[PDB]
């Protein structure tokens, strides 16, 4: 029974209230403090039209702010669009189309959408009552994601989809002592592993300076604010491994999504020092990080596993006859659909699994399953 992150975050940061939520550069921020910020903002913004339901858009550098920003705008219930900040203005304008935004919240178009300061609603913070009524299944988020070979399609999210992030990953072992660093891309669904891992349960969220990755402040950060939960692309994860491997064993454990990596680096990452190397496997359309698989002896390594679900996921390779091969996956993580409601018949398919009817993504992602019951993607 999961709630939505508006009442998660709020019971998180009243029972860890002087817990650190945010660092950039040197500045802190904590659990009571960051929620006080998220309640006076959250009334901001409903004096500014905005009330549940509406679509907003994000473009917010990496900052304090920005996460003020996400929790004050799940806190009234709003439907929240992250947008790159280094995208170009005319693919800011197919972003806000194919998610018919009625709001753009930035720092620095043209459609039927308006324009808000981020920095003038965060002037105008004075908690304010009236807050909805929210549910797990309330939309949460829009992502866009594009597929083998379509257009970029929108993925409307729902609360459950990353409330679950709230939950203590048994492979992972997580709580409130942990440290997470935000330097995926908000528009990414990756960036949920990071941002809600962290003010969901407690544990500190330290954030990369905005732009394209600096791995000489990344490393320093990393030691600096002592990150235990690092998550990673597989550019950074081996750009990483080629010149400063070292860096990846200052945490507990190291995870890489997005893509099938090159085995040969994992076996240098996991040789190089005590951290815990996964594999992962996430998909916009299941909100978040979905599956893990750690990397156990440099020679215990043939595409290398994604694993086992997170916690409430459900993951199931079927036949060509929709029967146990094609991943799918079900869960608290499954979208509600894409924009294009005839698309979304074509990949969300309810199928029969162990005697109840299961909403299932259909992943298009070929796949087959281990001996040691680990799922295995194979393009
Ligand atoms: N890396 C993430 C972490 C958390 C949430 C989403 C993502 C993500 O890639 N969202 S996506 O929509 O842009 N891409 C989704 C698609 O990418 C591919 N893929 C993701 N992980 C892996 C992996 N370990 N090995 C091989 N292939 C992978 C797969 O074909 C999946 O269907
Ligand atoms: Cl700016
Ligand atoms: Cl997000
Ligand atoms: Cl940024």
């Amino acid at each position: 029974q999961l709630k939505a992150v508006p009442d998660i975050f709020d019971e998180i940061s009243q029972r860890f209230p002087d817990r650190v939520a945010l660092i950039f550069d040197q500045r802190k921020i904590t659990y009571r403090e960051l929620a006080e910020q998220c309640s006076a903002l959250a009334a901001v913004l409903q004096n500014n039209c905005l009330i549940k339901g509406d679509i907003v858009a994000i473009k917010i550098e990496r900052s304090p702010e920005l996460y003020i920003f996400m929790l004050a705008l799940m806190k009234i219930g709003a439907v929240m669009v992250p947008v790159n900040s280094n995208s170009p203005e005319r693919y800011i304008g197919e972003v806000l189309s194919a998610a018919g935004a009625r709001y753009l919240i930035s720092d620095d178009p043209g459609g039927a959408w308006h324009v808000l300061s981020s920095r003038t609603l965060i002037q105008n913070c004075t908690r304010s009552g009236n807050y909805p009524v929210l549910s797990a299944d309330d939309p949460a988020l829009i992502l866009m994601t594009s597929g083998s070979t379509g257009k970029p399609k929108s993925v409307l999210i729902a609360h459950r989809g990353i409330a679950r992030l709230g939950l203590p990953v048994p492979a992972l072992g997580n709580s409130e002592r942990d440290c997470y660093l935000q330097i995926a891309d908000i528009s990414f669904a990756a960036s949920a592993n990071e941002i809600w891992m962290a003010l969901l349960t407690g544990a500190c969220l330290t954030i990369a300076p905005p732009g394209l990755p600096d791995l000489m402040a990344l490393a320093r950060q990393i030691e600096s604010d002592n990150v235990t939960m690092l998550f990673l692309s597989g550019g950074l994860f081996r750009l990483f491994v080629e010149v400063s491997v070292e860096t990846l064993h200052i945490p507990d454990c190291v995870v890489v999504s997005g893509d099938f990596v090159n085995p040969r680096l994992f076996s240098v990452a996991v040789q190089a020092g005590k951290a815990k190397i996964f594999n992962g496997l996430g998909c916009t359309e299941n909100s978040a990080i979905s599956s893990l698989y750690h990397i156990q002896s440099a020679a215990a390594l043939s595409p290398v596993p994604v694993g086992t679900p997170l916690p409430l996921v459900e993951m199931v390779v079927f036949n060509e006859r929709l029967q146990p091969g094609e991943l799918f996956i079900a869960g608290a993580g499954v979208a509600l659909g894409y924009s294009d409601p005839q698309l979304t018949a074509e990949r969300f398919i309810t199928i029969p699994y162990q005697g109840t009817d299961m909403l299932f993504y259909r992943t298009d992602d070929r796949a087959t399953y281990d001996q040691d019951r680990n799922i295995v993607l194979v393009g």
